[PDB]
């Protein structure tokens, strides 16, 4: 599997004591407090949607002319390549550039781990708050917040072609990929347990908006690369995810679907009536019996549907790998398919795999121990406590310490890329850049690192434009081998030894 993709996650955040606490300035502590470990991203540093943030353009970036605290500017570029900034009044970070679902899945994990981090350093600071960071996507007072991600597309696959055969896949792959929730209505007064936190904050079909009548397939399409060559899909519909292999599934199974997009290799037509509503019932029936209505009048669950989307996706890659496939796709394939399977026996069965069920299974725990009805506030203190991201306090966390989790990656491999990037993206340039050369970058972004030579009157802007350059095959050895900026930014702009960055 090989695909630029990211995911960027909003965390909960409460600052206890403080009734009605500026969020804005706990989130800006946060990313404050790990500040000393990495270095001021440029201006144009932003995806799209930061938009939606005070004093930004129509691009997110920040605008002249209230303390920068309270505004949520505080943005910061990390040596594992991610990004550390505020948005939506809450703490979030960006991935590094990773190219597969694995390594997505590590560079997330890390973010997590960093976020505890931010916040343990917040608190040691003079003046500085206690702040608890939970990576969920609902506060319980009718708010909802995203775990976004983002797939390189090619700018020349249809659009509607991909409205199309997205839909009734992320309609229903919540089965899979949903975290949980404990309330049903945005404002989580209805009684019961539902498959997805996101489900109930969802409006329309396809449209632009993030954080307000959402679609299931968002329009904004910015890429941070060529976009006369690609497109970017920006996904805000999943929730974010404990268990390694519910992300794994998440990005992995999307990531096939895309390829059979862009190839034009599906020629059924999946529709779904009331999508919107499709995505509600589906959520609001852990028992996986609520059959979908098809245009076409077939009836499916939504784990059959799951199961069409993955007949197909085995299909498409025995048709252009044959037994060429790699291991990371097999993988991919074959989890998704007994994933399915365990589904529609006993999805209790998947309760180290998928959050959904782990937190459910907790649950279920409390209701029979304590007699406790579905609308018990108990119970939705429960919920929560599953995200938390302090390795003592959150409940995944705590069935990890237990090695009660199907892991992909070991804890070690999270610690490593707490501070170094992926090894095979433009990510890797920049993060070693950071961490060798961090004297003399003024700062950095996406598109470019910023240097500062001694003896030298401007700033050395080097881009970074395309997301799959820069990687440690082509730049490796040079940063190795250079003592100083200097000496990389001469290799770097030198005609003869070119390197294509």
């Amino acid at each position: 599997m090989h695909r630029v993709m990211g995911i960027e996650t909003e965390y909960g955040i409460s600052v206890p004591h403080q009734p009605n606490a500026n969020a804005m300035a706990a989130s800006s502590q946060v990313v404050n407090a790990y500040a000393p470990i990495g270095a001021p991203a440029q201006r144009q540093a932003r995806w799209d949607f930061e938009e939606e943030n005070p004093l930004r353009d129509a691009r997110g970036f920040e605008v002249a002319r209230l303390t920068d605290e309270d505004l949520g500017l505080a943005n910061v570029i990390l040596t594992n390549g991610a990004r550390l900034y505020v948005d939506h009044a809450h703490p979030e970070y960006s991935t590094p550039e990773v190219t597969n679902p694995r390594d997505a899945v590590l560079w997330d994990k890390a973010g997590e781990r960093i976020m505890a981090e931010a916040a343990r350093r917040a608190a040691d600071l003079p003046m500085g708050w206690t702040i608890q960071l939970y990576k969920n996507n609902t506060d319980n007072k009718g708010a909802s917040y995203g775990c976004h991600e983002n797939y390189l597309m090619n700018r020349s696959t249809p659009f509607a072609d991909i409205v199309r055969h997205l839909i009734p896949f992320f309609v229903t792959r919540q089965v899979f990929c949903g975290a949980g929730r404990v309330g049903i209505g945005a404002d989580g007064r209805g009684e019961g347990f539902q498959l997805s936190q996101r489900a109930d904050f969802f409006e329309v079909e396809v449209g632009l908006e993030t954080t307000l009548k959402r679609p299931i397939i968002n329009t904004r399409d910015e890429p941070h690369a060529d976009p006369e060559k690609y497109r970017r899909l920006h996904v805000i519909i999943g929730d974010a995810n404990m268990s390694e292999i519910a992300t794994y599934l998440k990005l992995g199974t999307t990531a096939l679907v895309l390829a059979m997009i862009e190839d034009g290799f599906l020629s059924q037509d999946f529709s779904v009536e009331s999508p919107v509503g499709a995505l509600r019932a589906v959520s609001h029936d852990p028992t996986l019996r609520y059959q979908l209505r098809l245009h076409d009048g077939r009836r499916l669950t939504a784990v059959q549907l799951q199961m069409e989307y993955l007949e197909q996706a085995r299909k498409y890659v025995e048709d252009r790998f044959g037994t060429d496939v790699d291991d990371m796709t097999r993988d991919v394939l074959d989890r998704w398919e007994t994933t399915l399977v365990r589904l529609a026996d006993d999805p209790m069965q998947l309760s180290r795999d998928l959050d959904w069920v782990a937190k459910l299974s907790i649950l279920e725990g409390y209701r029979q121990r304590e007699n406790l009805p579905w609308s018990a506030h108990k119970l939705q203190l429960v919920d929560l406590q599953y995200h938390d991201v302090r390795p003592d306090r959150g409940l995944y966390n705590r069935l990890v310490a237990r090695g009660r989790m199907n892991l992909l990656v070991d804890e070690a491999a999270v610690r490593t890329a707490m501070h170094e990037p992926p090894n095979d993206t433009r990510a890797y340039f920049r993060g070693r850049c950071l961490a060798k050369f961090g004297a003399e970058i003024a700062a950095a972004s996406w598109d470019s690192v910023i240097f500062d030579l001694p003896g030298r009157d401007s700033l050395q802007r080097v881009p970074t434009l395309e997301p799959l350059r820069g990687t440690r095959a082509h730049v490796g050895d040079l940063l190795d081998r250079c003592r100083s900026a200097t000496e990389l930014v001469a290799a770097l702009t030198g005609g003869e030894n070119l390197y294509f960055q």
